């Protein structure tokens, strides 16, 4: 396989489906990437993650640099070897968590150069440029300032990535668009990123307090500013309905802690909407979490059993809920991909929303 | 298969190896039974428990009657169906946890009749008689009193078990020997239990504060008092070296929370003795937990990785440590069984101790 190749197999309106080819494997898009916080996808073995249908997972640069440490992971053979996942891994830049001067942030120090270096040490396949994230809400002036600084940092990220032969030859680098909710700033950011040139483009600075309406509004004008022939990554999104709407607006890649996090909380996603398995109504319910879900949990265990485990604080409860939720997300992405390929994604989105919010 | 059949295939001194045949499967002895506290073997799917080599697991009557409740479990199809384990399950009587009058204990009420009933509701394959457990230390007089009461309760358990057709035809009932550390009391208890007649006999009231020397001393005279042709079950034992010594003294069945419990704590069992994986010396150790262990954890993950997970409080750390420890226990039982079959258990025990305590 090549270092990086994105090919669009089918389109319906702004929606696209296709594949990203990388050295460690193929990523089907639109893609959902389970999040590995501390070199583990919470409560799941890597084989189980893969079995749900995930093609790629996300590693957190901020957490890993603190524990166990980027240099230590490199010494142990890199993140893939360390955690036992041999498929692609995307690493975030640390910009969101660390949230200062033009050189970078101290807190430990983090700069475009150090972020790139850490992601190299981890052996990341998709490296994220180091950005400054504009809080929401933000004045036009402050958003411009942050966006401008992030573009300077994007250039610095690009140069640091390119200066490392092994990294430049084997990994990909994504730039991150900023600019808050302002069309002009988004435009300038997109223009700047494209001038620099990246393998993929992320829409950053969303899902930070604004509602879905506003997020969708910003996506409407922002995604078409990005190069059409490269992947579009919406960071930290999100709920199933957020995902469907973002694909309708041209997004190809997603990540969120939601399915793992809310799993441990007792929230299970279903085609009829989320349920909280702790609710007493499930104490004697012999049905699986979802009657259509094809995951291993739904094939074997009842709502009543999982209800009991989650109420009792048992680790197996977290394991089963997380597997289900991640498998649900992958099934959602599969149905999205199929519907786009078949030119019926518009209908799928409508049918999906009608049932999920019934 | 029959309701219950124990056959002794081979002997070396007091040690025996063989099989217990039951409707839901065959149990190879000497056997180690992982403990399921709240209808789950902590941090493991039933398939994973089985994959380690376990033939039977233990369910706790006291915990299950409180949550989710014995009647509810029956309504949901019984414990096997509820938790997804279809092989034999032994249930304890609740006597130890609940630790009063001749009728039983209130705290909820527990009597020989209610204990038997609860174990019927769970659908247990091996039912334990309801006993009174003598605290350690105990005067000769108090131990006699408790032992005498437990024998009266053993009769009541027997009659309650026999009064339920479905239970008597499909499950087995074990009596429990008491009598503290006193040979005469142990003798009277064994005589009483045999007069009543049970499918198996447990040595109760040990591992309650006495040392290994004293436990072994009591086992020396107590196990030969029990019927030779029936299984001998030492409850709540124990460490690997306890197990080897107890088999040398004629014990066929074991259970302990140790491998699960100490797993989550960071303690990993190895042929060279236990290690605590949290120790800084393992932070960059690329070796598996045990260099000889054939378990899935040891095939894939390093000491360094598990060290990181356990220090970070990650659920996967608990999962991997517990799988390893349970697999270690099963490998220990397999080596014991093989050595007895080959008439070299004496040598195995010696070699085992030399290395484990080196
Ligand atoms: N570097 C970076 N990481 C991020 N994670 C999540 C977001 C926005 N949601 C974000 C970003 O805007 N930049
Ligand atoms: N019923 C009963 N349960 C028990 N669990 C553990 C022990 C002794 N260790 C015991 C007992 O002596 N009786
Ligand atoms: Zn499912
Ligand atoms: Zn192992």
């Amino acid at each position: 396989r090549p270092r990086f190749s994105f090919s669009i197999a089918a389109r319906e309106g702004k929606a696209r489906t296709g594949t990203i080819e990388m050295k460690r494997g193929v990523i089907r898009t639109p893609a959902f990437m389970p999040v590995g916080t501390a070199a583990t996808v919470k409560a799941l073995k890597p084989e189980t993650v893969r079995a749900t249908g995930a093609d790629i997972i996300l590693g957190n640069t901020y957490h890993l640099m603190l524990r166990p440490g980027a240099e230590r992971i490199a010494k142990l053979g890199g993140l893939h070897s360390f955690m036992g996942w041999d498929r692609p891994i995307l690493t975030d830049s640390g910009g969101f968590q660390v949230m200062q001067s033009e050189e970078g942030v101290t807190f430990h120090m983090l700069s475009p150069e150090r972020s790139i270096e850490i992601q190299h040490l981890l052996g990341s396949d998709i490296v994220m440029a180091f950005d400054e994230v504009t809080p929401y809400p933000a004045t036009p002036s402050r958003a411009a300032s942050s966006m401008e600084r992030s573009m300077r940092w994007a250039k610095r990220s690009r140069d640091a990535f390119d200066s490392r032969k092994e990294q430049a030859e084997n990994a990909a680098l994504f730039g991150i668009q900023q600019g808050s909710v302002f069309e002009n700033l988004r435009q300038q950011s997109a223009d700047a990123l494209a001038e620099i040139g990246f393998d993929g483009y992320a829409v950053g600075g969303l899902a930070v307090g604004e509602g879905q309406d506003e997020m969708f509004r910003v996506l409407d004008f922002s995604v078409p500013m990005l190069p059409d022939d490269k992947p579009h990554y919406l960071m930290g999104v999100g709920k199933p309905d957020d995902i469907v709407g973002a694909v309708e607006r041209g997004i190809d890649m997603f990540d969120c802690v939601l399915p793992t996090r809310s799993g441990r909380n007792g929230q299970a996603f279903t085609w009829d909407g989320p349920i909280n398995i702790r609710n007493a109504r499930f104490s004697e319910d012999l049905k699986p979490l979802d009657s259509e879900c094809h995951c291993a949990v739904c094939q074997k265990w009842s709502r009543a059993y999982i209800h009991h485990l989650i109420r009792a604080g048992e680790i197996l409860g977290a394991m089963l809920m997380t597997e289900h939720n991640i498998a649900f997300y992958q099934q959602l992405m599969q149905k999205i991909r199929d519907s786009i390929s078949e030119g019926r994604f518009s209908q799928f989105a409508q049918d999906f929303r009608a049932r999920y919010f019934a």
